[PDB]
C-alpha cells in the first residue's frame, strides 16, 4: 500500500488563547504501560465533501481554544521538571492519499502497518520541537478515510484525549464544547512530605511478534458470564471481570507455562472515580494507575474461570483513594521518573497487559459525515498487550487485540473460543 502525504498544516488555534505554564503531576510524569495511538475508519456516504480538509481544520482550530494546553510544548521549569508551555503553536495535521482501500486491513488488526495511518514523531530534537497532538486524515481510492491521532502522554490519558477529539467533531458537526475541560494538575499533588502506605511494584524497575483480533458475540460474552456458577461458587464477577480473567487464562494456556510458573497481569485502572474528593468533571490530564494480580498458571488453567476474575477483582478492589495517593507518594520519592520505564521487557511472556475501552466513547467521533466503522489501537507496541474493544454496531459483542509471539497466536485463539 502507498500513502502518499499531500499536505501538512500545524493548525493554530483559531484566536488567541491565554498563556500558562501548566504544571504536570507525577502521573502526567511517568509513561503509561498502554498508552497508544488510535485510528478510526469511516465508510463514504456519497456526499460530494465526505471529511473535507478546510472543515476539518477549521472545526480542530475552534476546538484548540478551550482545550488550549493541547497546541502548547513541553518545556523545563526553574528546577528541571516538565512541564507544559501553553503557547499556541498548534498541532500537527496532516493530509494523505492511499492507492489502497479501507477493505485491505480486513479486521482492522493493529498491526505495525496501522501505524502508517498516524504521523511518525522525531522525538530527537529536543522536547520543545514536536507537537503533542499529531493527526492524519488518508483518503482511500473507493471514498473511505482513516483518521489516526497519536498525543503525547504528558497532555492527557485516553479518557481526556477522547474528550478533545470527541469536542473536535462536535464543533466540525457546530456543537460547542459540552464539558468544558478543567484544567488543573494539582490536584494530584503528592503530600508534603510524602509518604507512602504501600509497596508499588509497578514503579518498581525489574532487578517473530503477532497482532491479531478476535470478536466475541454477546451472546458468547453472556455464557462466559455465566461460568461464575462452576464448582459451586457463589460470587458473581462483572462481564469485564470474567472476560479480563478468560484472555489471561488464554494466555497462560497458549504460552504453555509450567503449572508452578508465576505469571504476573498489569491492568490499566482509571483513578477518576476512585480518588476522593473525586476530580472534577472534564478534569484534563492523566489518571491511570495500574494494578497487579499475581496468580501461578496451574492455579489459573486448572480452576474455573472465576479464580482469574476473582484476582482481578481483589487488585481492582485495593485500588482505593489510599492506594491511589500511596502511589503519587512513591512517585514524589523517586529521584528520576524518566528511569521508571514501562516498556517491552513488561508485558513479554509470562506477564501479561490488558487495558479496556468498554467504557470510553471511542466511537462519538462524528465529523458531519457518521461515526466510525472502527475504532482501536494503531499498531500494538509491545508483545504481550492486548485491548478489549465495545462494538461499533452496538450489538454487544466485544474484541479482543492482542500481540502474542507468533507460534503462541493460534493456540490463544483456539482457547479464547472454549468457551
Ligand atoms: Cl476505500
Amino acid at each position: 500500500m502507498k500513502i502518499e502525504v499531500k499536505e501538512s498544516t500545524m493548525v493554530r488555534p483559531a484566536q488567541e488563547t491565554p498563556g500558562r505554564n501548566l504544571w504536570n503531576s507525577n502521573v502526567d510524569l511517568v509513561v503509561p504501560n498502554f498508552h497508544t495511538p488510535s485510528v478510526y475508519f469511516y465508510r463514504p456516504t456519497g456526499s460530494s465533501n465526505f471529511f473535507d480538509a478546510k472543515v476539518l481544520k477549521d472545526a480542530l482550530s475552534r476546538a484548540l481554544v478551550p482545550f488550549y494546553p493541547m497546541a502548547g510544548r513541553l518545556k523545563r521549569d526553574e528546577d528541571g521538571r516538565i512541564e507544559i508551555e501553553c503557547n499556541g503553536e498548534g498541532v500537527l495535521f496532516v493530509e494523505a492519499e492511499s492507492d489502497g482501500v479501507v477493505d485491505d486491513f480486513g479486521d482492522f488488526a493493529p498491526t505495525l502497518e496501522l501505524r502508517r495511518l498516524i504521523p511518525a514523531v522525531d522525538y530527537s530534537q529536543g522536547i520543545s520541537s514536536y507537537a503533542l497532538l499529531v493527526l492524519q486524515v488518508t483518503y482511500f481510492k473507493c471514498g473511505g478515510v482513516s483518521l489516526g491521532v497519536g498525543m503525547r502522554h504528558h497532555a492527557a490519558d485516553g479518557f481526556s484525549g477522547l474528550h478533545f477529539i470527541n469536542s473536535w467533531s462536535d464543533m466540525a458537526r457546530g456543537l460547542d464544547v459540552t464539558l468544558p475541560p478543567f484544567i488543573d494538575r494539582t490536584l494530584l499533588r503528592a503530600r508534603d512530605p510524602p509518604q507512602p502506605q504501600f509497596q508499588h511494584i509497578e514503579y518498581q524497575p525489574p532487578p517473530e511478534t503477532a497482532v491479531s483480533i478476535f470478536k466475541l458475540t454477546r451472546e458468547q460474552i453472556s455464557a462466559l458470564k455465566a461460568k461464575s456458577k462452576e464448582d459451586g461458587n457463589t460470587i458473581s464477577y462483572s462481564s469485564y471481570e470474567m472476560l479480563a480473567g478468560h484472555v489471561w487464562r488464554c494466555a497462560c494456556k497458549a504460552r504453555g507455562l509450567e503449572v508452578d510458573q508465576g505469571t504476573k497481569l498489569y491492568i490499566a485502572t482509571d483513578g477518576r472515580a476512585r480518588l476522593r474528593p473525586s476530580l472534577p468533571p472534564g478534569y484534563f490530564g492523566n489518571v491511570i494507575f495500574t494494578a497487579t494480580p499475581i496468580a501461578i498458571a496451574g492455579d489459573l488453567e486448572f480452576k474455573p474461570v472465576w479464580y482469574a476474575a476473582s484476582k482481578i477483582h481483589d487488585a481492582l478492589a485495593r485500588m482505593d483513594n489510599d492506594y491511589l495517593r500511596s502511589a503519587l507518594d512513591y512517585l514524589e520519592l523517586q529521584p528520576d521518573l524518566k528511569a521508571l520505564v514501562r516498556g517491552a521487557h513488561t508485558f513479554k511472556c509470562p506477564n501479561l497487559g490488558i487495558t479496556s475501552w468498554v467504557r470510553l466513547p471511542i466511537h462519538d467521533a462524528d465529523f458531519g459525515w457518521g461515526r466510525p466503522i472502527f475504532m482501536g489501537p494503531g499498531g500494538i507496541a509491545y508483545e504481550g498487550l492486548s485491548f478489549i474493544l465495545p462494538s461499533p454496531t452496538n450489538d454487544g459483542s466485544m474484541s479482543v487485540a492482542i500481540s502474542l509471539q507468533g507460534e503462541h497466536m493460534k493456540l490463544f485463539q483456539s482457547f479464547l473460543y472454549d468457551i
